[PDB]
């Protein structure tokens, strides 16, 4: 109750009347002095989450229950008290559902980590669309996590077809067959063939056509497996432009 | 229904919960509410640092939170987040402890993911060839790829803060500002989208053709790039060879 860092509250369906915590009048941003109001309540909330927790009374009023609803109050000019009310009903007898019991919780901790979430979730998708390089995000056994706009452009696969489908789809022989080994290998030894060097490899489209690519690969963990994050770049106009350069110093030499 | 509720007071040392907060714990449901029957349920390192934590809050005066996991009912663990605070009998004596028990599998999912999505944020820094750049609203340099490091001599902490046009020449260092601010409110992109081939200037005051390409994403009422930039200089080596070659001909 001293230093418990949760406030607490009642409220009765009848009668209207409302006792929070000392903790909780903090966490409204109001209450030095003056009394625990469920009108004062309403005005400290933004009118949107007030019919919501009318809603929410009532809903827990009906038959049964359970409360969770999250709110943010005005309680700084810069800056929000994001709070989680949660309460539990307790009936007097068999007859009716009289005061309903419990606490506030501060959620700014938790709402910044949502919001980093949500900000690399949509930062992830920009990348993915954005990145001129085909982008490939593999497990540790081959199998398409990932798979990017530019990817989607050069393989002829959409990222429904190909994500969860092993990455030997995108080669032709024999690199096809032996992909899978090459990762197993890799993953035994930690000799690494192309992390960190890369390679200009030959990659297959799902036309069969095949094409002059560089390869380069970075490695990561999560939650006990590895993943594999490739960048491929078509050479197609590279090569294309080489065999410009060599037939026409040719005619001069 | 709600959060469990519990109360161990420190005077006849007895403990009661509620009926929501035994299942939390995964009580069989015969047992009645036992001190020693609540360490019962923790994993061993987490026990004793839970048995740390209330020996730093023997210490008359404060609160107590602990996060843990306790594992039995779906080869997943049970996430459970205890709070209390004291209340006193009298002036000088500290008599109950009361509190909730908090289910928060949920918080620890999305610390999890957000954790897998800054370490693959960090992969991608790292290996992506071309320099990737990510600036805010304002052409505040957010982050700095190793290639961008590779290529304009500054490094992530030097870049991270600065106004991305320290990368570029004039009159364009002094104009790009202007060109994120017409941007904004006129919504015309031309790089997004298109594609330019641009001049960037190095660290060193040296300049090279880079080609550029910009995403935009929204967060937090504030617009985000990201530029990916390649360099040209061989490619215009080969385009300055094909030229002369082609020219010595005619
Ligand atoms: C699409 C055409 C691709 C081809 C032809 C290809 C070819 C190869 C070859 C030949 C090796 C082994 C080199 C050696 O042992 O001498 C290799 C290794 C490997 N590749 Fe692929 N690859 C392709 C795409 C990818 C992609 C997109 C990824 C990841 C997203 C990937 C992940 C790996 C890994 C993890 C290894 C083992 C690590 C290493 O050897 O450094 N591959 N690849
Ligand atoms: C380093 C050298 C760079 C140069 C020389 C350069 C040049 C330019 C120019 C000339 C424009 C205006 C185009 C016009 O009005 O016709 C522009 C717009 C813009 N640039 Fe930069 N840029 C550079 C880097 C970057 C990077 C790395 C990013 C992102 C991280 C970026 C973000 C933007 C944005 C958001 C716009 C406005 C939207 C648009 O016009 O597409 N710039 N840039």
């Amino acid at each position: 109750i001293e230093g418990f860092g949760v406030g607490t509250w009642d409220l009765d369906l009848k009668t209207w009347a409302l006792d929070w915590s000392d903790t909780a009048r903090t966490l409204l941003g109001i209450g030095q002095d003056q009394p625990a109001s469920y009108d004062l309540f309403l005005s400290r909330l933004e009118p949107d989450d007030r019919e919501r927790v009318e809603s929410a009374i009532k809903r827990v009023s009906e038959r049964g229950g359970g409360f969770d609803v999250s709110f943010r109050v005005a309680g700084t000019s810069n800056a929000g008290q994001w709070i989680r009310a949660r309460a539990g009903l307790i009936r007097d007898e068999a007859g009716t559902a009289r005061h309903l019991s419990g606490i506030f919780l501060d959620i700014d901790e938790e709402k910044q980590v949502e919001g980093a979430l949500r900000t690399r979730e949509t930062h992830l998708r920009s990348i993915l669309h954005t990145i001129p390089d085909a982008m490939i995000v593999i497990d540790g056994h081959g199998i398409i996590q990932l798979f990017s706009t530019a990817a989607e452009r050069l393989f002829g696969w959409s990222e429904l077809e190909a994500i969860g489908q092993n990455v030997n789809i995108l080669m032709p022989e024999p690199d096809r067959s032996r992909h899978d080994s090459y990762i197993s290998r890799y993953r035994t030894t930690s000799d690494p063939h192309i992390i960190g060097i890369g390679r200009i490899v030959t990659g297959k489209r799902r036309d069969g056509t095949t094409f002059p690519m560089h390869l380069s690969i970075g490695e990561m963990q999560s939650g006990g497996e590895p993943y594999f994050t490739g960048f491929v770049r078509d050479l197609t106009e590279h090569q294309q432009t080489q065999a410009r350069l060599q037939e026409l110093q040719s005619e001069l030499v």
